[PDB]
Protein backbone atom coordinates (compact mmCIF):
# COMPACT_ATOMS: atom_id res chain seq x y z
CA UNK A 1 0.00 0.00 0.00
CA UNK A 2 1.90 3.07 -1.24
CA UNK A 3 1.66 6.70 0.93
CA UNK A 4 -0.27 8.65 -0.64
CA UNK A 5 1.84 12.39 -2.17
CA UNK A 6 -1.51 14.29 -2.20
CA UNK A 7 -5.06 14.30 -0.48
CA UNK A 8 -8.07 15.94 -1.43
CA UNK A 9 -9.46 17.82 1.57
CA UNK A 10 -12.97 18.93 2.28
CA UNK A 11 -14.14 22.71 3.88
CA UNK A 12 -16.99 23.53 4.97
CA UNK A 13 -18.60 26.23 6.60
CA UNK A 14 -22.13 26.53 7.83
CA UNK A 15 -23.69 29.22 10.50
CA UNK A 16 -27.42 27.12 10.92
CA UNK A 17 -28.94 30.29 12.45
CA UNK A 18 -29.54 28.14 16.03
CA UNK A 19 -31.92 26.12 13.30
CA UNK A 20 -32.07 21.97 13.01
CA UNK A 21 -30.98 21.05 9.67
CA UNK A 22 -32.69 19.80 6.71
CA UNK A 23 -32.94 16.07 6.12
CA UNK A 24 -30.90 16.17 3.39
CA UNK A 25 -27.27 18.58 3.04
CA UNK A 26 -25.31 16.46 0.89
CA UNK A 27 -25.22 19.22 -1.49
CA UNK A 28 -23.03 20.35 0.71
CA UNK A 29 -20.18 17.64 0.76
CA UNK A 30 -20.69 17.34 -3.11
CA UNK A 31 -19.77 20.95 -3.90
CA UNK A 32 -22.66 21.90 -5.71
CA UNK A 33 -24.74 25.05 -6.21
CA UNK A 34 -23.11 28.20 -7.21
CA UNK A 35 -19.68 29.36 -7.87
CA UNK A 36 -16.29 26.87 -8.66
CA UNK A 37 -18.48 23.76 -8.07
CA UNK A 38 -16.77 20.12 -7.96
CA UNK A 39 -17.88 17.78 -11.57
CA UNK A 40 -19.90 15.37 -11.51
CA UNK A 41 -18.12 12.69 -12.57
CA UNK A 42 -16.48 13.05 -9.11
CA UNK A 43 -19.64 12.50 -6.90
CA UNK A 44 -18.71 8.79 -5.52
CA UNK A 45 -15.43 9.86 -4.75
CA UNK A 46 -14.33 10.45 -1.08
CA UNK A 47 -12.31 13.27 0.14
CA UNK A 48 -9.31 12.19 2.15
CA UNK A 49 -10.37 14.18 5.17
CA UNK A 50 -13.69 16.35 6.23
CA UNK A 51 -13.57 19.59 8.26
CA UNK A 52 -16.86 20.62 9.11
CA UNK A 53 -16.93 24.59 11.14
CA UNK A 54 -20.43 25.10 12.28
CA UNK A 55 -21.57 28.54 13.88
CA UNK A 56 -24.75 29.47 15.53
CA UNK A 57 -25.24 25.24 16.04
CA UNK A 58 -27.82 24.29 18.23
CA UNK A 59 -27.46 20.52 17.90
CA UNK A 60 -25.51 18.65 20.47
CA UNK A 61 -21.67 16.84 19.20
CA UNK A 62 -23.58 13.27 18.81
CA UNK A 63 -26.83 14.81 16.80
CA UNK A 64 -24.23 16.49 14.02
CA UNK A 65 -21.56 13.50 14.33
CA UNK A 66 -24.87 11.63 13.24
CA UNK A 67 -26.13 13.45 10.46
CA UNK A 68 -22.18 14.14 8.97
CA UNK A 69 -21.19 10.96 9.23
CA UNK A 70 -24.89 9.26 7.59
CA UNK A 71 -24.41 11.80 5.24
CA UNK A 72 -20.79 10.86 3.95
CA UNK A 73 -21.82 7.53 3.47
CA UNK A 74 -24.90 8.18 1.30
CA UNK A 75 -23.14 9.57 -0.85
CA UNK A 76 -19.43 7.69 -0.95
CA UNK A 77 -20.72 4.09 0.80
CA UNK A 78 -17.57 4.68 3.09
CA UNK A 79 -17.93 5.08 7.16
CA UNK A 80 -15.76 8.04 8.01
CA UNK A 81 -13.67 8.00 11.37
CA UNK A 82 -14.20 10.91 13.00
CA UNK A 83 -10.54 12.42 13.81
CA UNK A 84 -11.73 14.94 16.27
CA UNK A 85 -14.87 17.33 17.14
CA UNK A 86 -14.81 20.47 19.59
CA UNK A 87 -16.80 22.81 20.56
CA UNK A 88 -17.03 26.34 21.90
CA UNK A 89 -20.47 27.66 22.77
CA UNK A 90 -22.43 27.13 19.23
CA UNK A 91 -18.70 26.95 17.31
CA UNK A 92 -17.93 23.82 16.22
CA UNK A 93 -15.27 22.16 14.28
CA UNK A 94 -15.31 18.35 13.12
CA UNK A 95 -12.82 16.54 11.46
CA UNK A 96 -13.42 13.12 9.80
CA UNK A 97 -11.22 10.71 7.63
CA UNK A 98 -11.51 7.43 5.72
CA UNK A 99 -10.78 4.84 7.46
CA UNK A 100 -7.54 3.61 5.97
CA UNK A 101 -6.34 7.07 7.18
CA UNK A 102 -6.21 5.73 10.85
CA UNK A 103 -2.77 5.06 11.27
CA UNK A 104 -1.20 8.00 9.18
CA UNK A 105 -3.31 10.52 11.63
CA UNK A 106 -1.47 11.34 14.67
CA UNK A 107 -0.75 14.37 17.39
CA UNK A 108 -4.47 15.74 17.27
CA UNK A 109 -4.41 18.54 19.16
CA UNK A 110 -7.73 20.81 19.71
CA UNK A 111 -8.22 24.41 21.16
CA UNK A 112 -10.55 27.09 21.25
CA UNK A 113 -10.04 31.41 21.89
CA UNK A 114 -12.89 33.46 23.19
CA UNK A 115 -12.90 36.70 21.74
CA UNK A 116 -13.72 40.05 23.58
CA UNK A 117 -14.08 41.23 26.65
CA UNK A 118 -16.70 41.71 29.46
CA UNK A 119 -19.26 43.36 27.01
CA UNK A 120 -17.91 41.47 24.06
CA UNK A 121 -16.84 38.01 25.54
CA UNK A 122 -19.67 35.94 25.86
CA UNK A 123 -20.68 34.44 22.28
CA UNK A 124 -17.43 35.26 19.41
CA UNK A 125 -14.38 33.21 18.76
CA UNK A 126 -12.90 30.13 17.51
CA UNK A 127 -12.24 26.49 17.32
CA UNK A 128 -9.49 24.38 16.03
CA UNK A 129 -8.52 21.37 15.27
CA UNK A 130 -4.27 20.37 13.99
CA UNK A 131 -2.75 16.93 13.44
CA UNK A 132 -0.07 15.13 11.55
CA UNK A 133 -1.00 13.09 8.27
CA UNK A 134 2.15 11.42 7.90
CA UNK A 135 5.16 13.84 7.53
CA UNK A 136 2.76 16.62 6.55
CA UNK A 137 0.84 18.68 9.44
CA UNK A 138 -2.46 20.47 8.90
CA UNK A 139 -4.23 22.85 10.99
CA UNK A 140 -7.65 23.95 10.69
CA UNK A 141 -9.53 27.00 12.24
CA UNK A 142 -13.62 27.97 12.16
CA UNK A 143 -13.77 31.21 13.66
CA UNK A 144 -16.95 33.24 14.61
CA UNK A 145 -15.74 37.13 14.02
CA UNK A 146 -17.74 40.09 15.26
CA UNK A 147 -21.09 40.84 13.47
CA UNK A 148 -22.29 43.99 12.16
CA UNK A 149 -21.08 46.18 9.16
CA UNK A 150 -20.02 49.16 11.23
CA UNK A 151 -17.36 46.07 13.07
CA UNK A 152 -14.36 45.22 10.42
CA UNK A 153 -11.46 46.41 12.87
CA UNK A 154 -13.54 44.55 16.19
CA UNK A 155 -13.09 41.74 13.41
CA UNK A 156 -9.29 42.38 12.75
CA UNK A 157 -8.33 42.15 16.49
CA UNK A 158 -10.38 38.96 16.58
CA UNK A 159 -8.32 37.62 14.00
CA UNK A 160 -5.08 38.46 15.55
CA UNK A 161 -6.32 37.12 19.03
CA UNK A 162 -7.26 34.14 17.58
CA UNK A 163 -3.69 33.29 15.79
CA UNK A 164 -1.93 34.67 19.06
CA UNK A 165 -3.90 32.25 21.61
CA UNK A 166 -5.07 29.23 19.59
CA UNK A 167 -2.36 26.51 20.69
CA UNK A 168 -2.22 23.74 18.04
CA UNK A 169 0.51 21.97 16.57
CA UNK A 170 4.06 21.40 17.71
CA UNK A 171 4.61 23.18 21.06
CA UNK A 172 8.24 23.02 20.71
CA UNK A 173 7.43 25.41 17.55
CA UNK A 174 7.50 28.07 21.06
CA UNK A 175 8.48 31.02 19.01
CA UNK A 176 5.65 30.17 16.35
CA UNK A 177 2.13 31.20 16.33
CA UNK A 178 -0.40 29.12 14.20
CA UNK A 179 0.38 30.80 11.07
CA UNK A 180 3.84 29.26 10.89
CA UNK A 181 3.39 26.09 12.87
CA UNK A 182 1.73 24.00 9.37
CA UNK A 183 2.52 22.59 6.21
CA UNK A 184 -1.24 23.47 5.33
CA UNK A 185 -3.04 25.75 7.55
CA UNK A 186 -7.12 26.14 6.51
CA UNK A 187 -9.17 29.03 8.54
CA UNK A 188 -12.34 29.24 8.03
CA UNK A 189 -15.70 30.26 9.46
CA UNK A 190 -18.53 33.36 9.75
CA UNK A 191 -15.83 36.10 9.41
CA UNK A 192 -19.12 38.30 9.56
CA UNK A 193 -16.85 40.81 6.99
CA UNK A 194 -19.43 42.76 4.92
CA UNK A 195 -20.18 44.57 1.29
CA UNK A 196 -19.75 47.93 2.66
CA UNK A 197 -22.27 50.38 0.13
CA UNK A 198 -24.37 52.92 1.70
CA UNK A 199 -27.75 51.18 3.37
CA UNK A 200 -30.16 53.20 -0.08
CA UNK A 201 -28.14 51.18 -2.13
CA UNK A 202 -30.15 47.87 -0.59
CA UNK A 203 -32.44 47.12 -3.66
CA UNK A 204 -29.46 48.19 -6.29
CA UNK A 205 -27.33 45.26 -4.44
CA UNK A 206 -30.06 43.16 -4.89
CA UNK A 207 -30.53 43.34 -8.33
CA UNK A 208 -26.51 42.85 -9.36
CA UNK A 209 -27.03 39.47 -7.28
CA UNK A 210 -29.93 38.49 -9.25
CA UNK A 211 -28.09 39.41 -12.62
CA UNK A 212 -24.86 37.41 -11.18
CA UNK A 213 -22.62 40.53 -11.11
CA UNK A 214 -20.48 40.23 -8.30
CA UNK A 215 -17.61 42.68 -9.80
CA UNK A 216 -18.93 45.85 -8.04
CA UNK A 217 -20.17 44.14 -5.19
CA UNK A 218 -16.49 42.50 -4.22
CA UNK A 219 -14.93 45.94 -4.99
CA UNK A 220 -16.35 46.63 -1.47
CA UNK A 221 -16.37 43.27 0.29
CA UNK A 222 -14.81 44.49 3.86
CA UNK A 223 -12.53 41.26 4.03
CA UNK A 224 -10.89 41.96 0.50
CA UNK A 225 -10.33 45.25 0.73
CA UNK A 226 -8.59 44.97 4.75
CA UNK A 227 -6.49 42.02 3.00
CA UNK A 228 -5.62 44.70 0.37
CA UNK A 229 -4.53 47.26 3.07
CA UNK A 230 -2.40 44.12 5.09
CA UNK A 231 -4.92 44.57 8.12
CA UNK A 232 -5.67 41.21 8.37
CA UNK A 233 -4.96 37.74 6.96
CA UNK A 234 -1.63 38.67 5.73
CA UNK A 235 -0.05 35.73 3.89
CA UNK A 236 -3.46 33.57 3.40
CA UNK A 237 -4.92 33.15 0.19
CA UNK A 238 -8.60 32.56 -1.22
CA UNK A 239 -10.01 31.50 -4.39
CA UNK A 240 -11.63 34.00 -6.15
CA UNK A 241 -15.83 34.24 -4.96
CA UNK A 242 -18.51 33.37 -7.92
CA UNK A 243 -21.32 32.22 -5.85
CA UNK A 244 -23.95 35.08 -4.64
CA UNK A 245 -23.57 36.43 -1.06
CA UNK A 246 -24.57 33.69 1.53
CA UNK A 247 -26.04 35.86 4.07
CA UNK A 248 -28.91 37.41 4.98
CA UNK A 249 -31.35 35.51 3.89
CA UNK A 250 -35.04 34.55 4.39
CA UNK A 251 -35.45 31.01 5.88
CA UNK A 252 -36.82 28.01 3.82
CA UNK A 253 -36.28 29.75 0.30
CA UNK A 254 -33.27 31.47 -1.24
CA UNK A 255 -34.95 34.06 -3.72
CA UNK A 256 -34.96 36.76 -0.74
CA UNK A 257 -32.24 38.30 0.92
CA UNK A 258 -33.37 40.32 4.35
CA UNK A 259 -31.55 43.10 4.64
CA UNK A 260 -33.59 45.58 6.65
CA UNK A 261 -33.11 46.90 10.46
CA UNK A 262 -35.46 44.92 12.92
CA UNK A 263 -35.31 44.99 16.63
CA UNK A 264 -34.29 40.89 16.15
CA UNK A 265 -31.50 42.89 14.32
CA UNK A 266 -30.26 45.57 17.00
CA UNK A 267 -32.08 47.98 14.11
CA UNK A 268 -28.98 47.35 11.87
CA UNK A 269 -29.16 46.38 7.93
CA UNK A 270 -27.12 43.54 7.10
CA UNK A 271 -26.95 44.21 3.61
CA UNK A 272 -26.02 41.06 1.39
CA UNK A 273 -22.64 40.14 2.29
CA UNK A 274 -20.34 37.21 1.62
CA UNK A 275 -19.81 36.58 5.85
CA UNK A 276 -18.88 32.95 4.97
CA UNK A 277 -15.33 32.65 3.80
CA UNK A 278 -12.31 29.73 3.72
CA UNK A 279 -9.01 31.48 3.69
CA UNK A 280 -5.53 29.09 3.57
CA UNK A 281 -1.80 29.59 4.47
CA UNK A 282 0.56 26.80 3.06
CA UNK A 283 4.31 26.96 3.73
CA UNK A 284 6.38 28.13 0.60
CA UNK A 285 6.30 25.27 -2.39
CA UNK A 286 4.09 23.21 -1.44
CA UNK A 287 1.36 21.59 -3.48
CA UNK A 288 -2.10 23.26 -2.77
CA UNK A 289 -4.38 23.77 -5.12
CA UNK A 290 -8.46 25.32 -4.53
CA UNK A 291 -10.61 22.34 -6.61
CA UNK A 292 -14.10 24.19 -5.54
CA UNK A 293 -15.11 27.05 -3.66
CA UNK A 294 -19.06 27.67 -3.55
CA UNK A 295 -22.33 28.15 -1.64
CA UNK A 296 -24.96 25.13 -1.63
CA UNK A 297 -28.77 26.60 -3.12
CA UNK A 298 -30.85 24.02 -1.49
CA UNK A 299 -29.83 24.27 1.87
CA UNK A 300 -32.52 27.13 3.45
CA UNK A 301 -33.04 25.87 7.08
CA UNK A 302 -30.66 28.87 7.98
CA UNK A 303 -30.13 32.83 6.90
CA UNK A 304 -26.80 31.68 5.84
CA UNK A 305 -25.99 29.31 2.83
CA UNK A 306 -23.23 26.83 3.62
CA UNK A 307 -20.02 27.59 2.01
CA UNK A 308 -17.48 24.52 0.36
CA UNK A 309 -14.59 24.46 -0.31
CA UNK A 310 -12.25 21.80 -1.91
CA UNK A 311 -8.16 21.52 -2.09
CA UNK A 312 -5.76 19.07 -3.25
CA UNK A 313 -2.92 19.15 -0.76
CA UNK A 314 0.70 17.82 -0.60
CA UNK A 315 1.67 15.40 1.78
CA UNK A 316 4.66 13.47 2.41
CA UNK A 317 5.67 10.11 3.41
CA UNK A 318 7.06 9.42 7.53
CA UNK A 319 10.73 8.90 6.23
CA UNK A 320 13.40 6.88 7.84
CA UNK A 321 16.39 6.46 6.94
CA UNK A 322 19.87 4.22 8.41
CA UNK A 323 20.35 7.10 10.35
CA UNK A 324 17.79 9.60 11.12
CA UNK A 325 15.79 9.43 12.73
CA UNK A 326 17.54 9.19 15.83
CA UNK A 327 21.23 10.63 14.72
CA UNK A 328 22.23 13.21 12.00
CA UNK A 329 23.15 12.16 8.22
CA UNK A 330 26.75 13.53 7.59
CA UNK A 331 26.11 13.43 3.74
CA UNK A 332 23.53 16.69 4.78
CA UNK A 333 24.12 20.25 5.65
CA UNK A 334 22.04 23.97 4.99
CA UNK A 335 24.60 26.43 5.11
CA UNK A 336 23.26 30.51 4.96
CA UNK A 337 25.31 32.98 3.34
CA UNK A 338 25.54 37.12 3.09
CA UNK A 339 21.98 36.53 5.36
CA UNK A 340 20.33 39.97 7.40
CA UNK A 341 17.30 40.71 8.44
CA UNK A 342 15.70 43.97 7.96
CA UNK A 343 13.38 44.77 10.90
CA UNK A 344 10.74 47.83 11.40
CA UNK A 345 11.09 47.93 15.29
CA UNK A 346 12.74 50.98 16.30
CA UNK A 347 14.36 49.38 19.43
CA UNK A 348 17.98 49.07 19.93
CA UNK A 349 19.30 45.52 21.53
CA UNK A 350 21.14 42.82 20.02
CA UNK A 351 19.26 39.99 17.93
CA UNK A 352 20.05 35.97 17.73
CA UNK A 353 18.17 33.82 15.20
CA UNK A 354 16.49 30.48 16.00
CA UNK A 355 16.24 27.91 13.21
CA UNK A 356 13.75 25.24 13.83
CA UNK A 357 12.64 22.44 11.59
CA UNK A 358 11.58 18.47 11.75
CA UNK A 359 14.73 17.70 9.36
CA UNK A 360 16.57 18.66 12.80
CA UNK A 361 16.93 16.72 16.04
CA UNK A 362 16.23 20.57 18.12
CA UNK A 363 16.17 23.87 17.23
CA UNK A 364 19.55 25.78 16.55
CA UNK A 365 20.35 29.23 18.24
CA UNK A 366 22.98 31.28 16.39
CA UNK A 367 25.44 34.06 17.24
CA UNK A 368 23.98 37.49 17.82
CA UNK A 369 24.40 39.63 14.68
CA UNK A 370 25.49 42.99 14.22
CA UNK A 371 22.94 45.76 13.55
CA UNK A 372 23.30 48.69 11.05
CA UNK A 373 21.30 51.54 10.08
CA UNK A 374 19.51 50.98 7.05
CA UNK A 375 19.70 54.45 4.13
CA UNK A 376 15.84 55.01 4.81
CA UNK A 377 15.94 54.20 8.40
CA UNK A 378 15.54 50.99 9.06
CA UNK A 379 17.22 48.20 11.43
CA UNK A 380 19.49 45.77 8.91
CA UNK A 381 20.61 43.09 11.57
CA UNK A 382 23.94 41.11 9.23
CA UNK A 383 24.76 38.10 9.88
CA UNK A 384 27.06 37.92 7.20
CA UNK A 385 28.88 33.84 6.98
CA UNK A 386 28.21 33.88 10.98
CA UNK A 387 25.19 31.34 10.93
CA UNK A 388 25.86 27.95 11.65
CA UNK A 389 25.81 24.72 9.73
CA UNK A 390 22.67 23.14 10.51
CA UNK A 391 22.51 19.03 10.41
CA UNK A 392 19.86 17.05 8.88
CA UNK A 393 18.91 13.97 10.45
CA UNK A 394 18.49 12.33 6.97
CA UNK A 395 20.70 13.81 3.51
CA UNK A 396 18.28 11.74 0.96
CA UNK A 397 16.82 14.58 -0.79
CA UNK A 398 13.68 13.05 -1.92
CA UNK A 399 13.31 14.04 2.11
CA UNK A 400 15.07 16.82 2.51
CA UNK A 401 13.98 19.10 -0.12
CA UNK A 402 10.64 18.71 0.87
CA UNK A 403 10.91 20.00 3.94
CA UNK A 404 11.47 23.99 5.39
CA UNK A 405 13.17 25.82 8.29
CA UNK A 406 11.27 28.11 10.52
CA UNK A 407 13.66 31.58 11.37
CA UNK A 408 12.84 33.13 14.47
CA UNK A 409 14.78 36.56 15.02
CA UNK A 410 15.15 36.86 18.75
CA UNK A 411 16.02 39.94 21.16
CA UNK A 412 19.67 39.17 22.96
CA UNK A 413 17.86 41.34 26.10
CA UNK A 414 14.32 39.80 26.49
CA UNK A 415 14.41 36.34 24.32
CA UNK A 416 11.15 37.78 22.54
CA UNK A 417 11.03 36.65 19.12
CA UNK A 418 10.25 40.07 16.97
CA UNK A 419 9.66 38.52 13.35
CA UNK A 420 9.29 34.75 11.96
CA UNK A 421 9.53 33.02 8.83
CA UNK A 422 9.62 30.35 6.55
CA UNK A 423 12.03 28.76 4.18
CA UNK A 424 11.88 26.17 2.14
CA UNK A 425 13.99 23.88 0.78
CA UNK A 426 13.01 22.80 -2.47
CA UNK A 427 15.81 24.43 -4.33
CA UNK A 428 15.87 24.83 -8.17
CA UNK A 429 19.90 23.43 -7.36
CA UNK A 430 22.02 21.47 -4.65
CA UNK A 431 25.34 22.00 -3.69
CA UNK A 432 24.70 25.97 -5.46
CA UNK A 433 24.57 29.29 -4.04
CA UNK A 434 20.92 30.42 -4.48
CA UNK A 435 19.04 33.14 -2.97
CA UNK A 436 16.49 32.67 0.05
CA UNK A 437 13.60 35.34 0.93
CA UNK A 438 11.30 35.30 3.75
CA UNK A 439 8.88 38.31 5.20
CA UNK A 440 8.48 38.30 8.67
CA UNK A 441 5.80 38.75 11.11
CA UNK A 442 5.03 39.18 14.69
CA UNK A 443 1.20 38.30 15.91
CA UNK A 444 0.98 38.26 12.33
CA UNK A 445 2.01 41.74 11.35
CA UNK A 446 4.58 42.51 9.10
CA UNK A 447 7.68 43.52 11.27
CA UNK A 448 10.65 42.86 8.31
CA UNK A 449 12.09 40.63 6.13
CA UNK A 450 14.85 37.40 6.29
CA UNK A 451 17.34 37.32 3.28
CA UNK A 452 20.57 35.69 1.64
CA UNK A 453 21.87 32.56 0.50
CA UNK A 454 21.45 28.86 0.80
CA UNK A 455 23.65 26.09 -0.36
CA UNK A 456 21.83 23.29 0.69
CA UNK A 457 24.08 19.58 0.28
CA UNK A 458 21.95 16.20 0.20
CA UNK A 459 23.34 12.45 -0.50
CA UNK A 460 22.95 13.36 -4.17
C1 LIG B 1 -0.23 38.06 -2.33
N1 LIG B 1 -1.46 38.01 -2.81
C2 LIG B 1 -2.47 37.87 -1.88
C3 LIG B 1 -3.07 39.15 -1.31
N2 LIG B 1 -3.40 40.14 -2.35
C4 LIG B 1 -4.73 40.74 -2.49
C5 LIG B 1 -5.11 41.28 -3.70
C6 LIG B 1 -6.39 41.87 -3.87
C7 LIG B 1 -7.27 41.90 -2.80
C8 LIG B 1 -8.60 42.53 -3.10
N3 LIG B 1 -9.58 43.04 -3.39
C9 LIG B 1 -6.92 41.35 -1.59
C10 LIG B 1 -5.61 40.78 -1.42
C11 LIG B 1 -2.29 40.27 -3.28
C12 LIG B 1 -1.77 38.92 -3.82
Amino acid sequence: QPEPDMITIFIGTWNMGNAPPPKKITSWFLSKGQGKTRDDSADYIPHDIYVIGTQEDPLSEKEWLEILKHSLQEITSVTFKTVAIHTLWNIRIVVLAKPEHENRISHICTDNVKTGIANTLGNKGAVGVSFMFNGTSLGFVNSHLTSGSEKKLRRNQNYMNILRFLALGDKKLSPFNITHRFTHLFWFGDLNYRVDLPTWEAETIIQKIKQQQYADLLSHDQLLTERREQKVFLHFEEEEITFAPTYRFERLTRDKYAYTKQKATGMKYNLPSWCDRVLWKSYPLVHVVCQSYGSTSDIMTSDHSPVFATFEAGVTSQFVSKNGPGTVDSQGQIEFLRCYATLKTKSQTKFYLEFHSSCLESFVKSQEGENEEGSEGELVVKFGETLPKLKPIISDPEYLLDQHILISIKSSDSDESYGEGCIALRLEATETQLPIYTPLTHHGELTGHFQGEIKLQTSQ
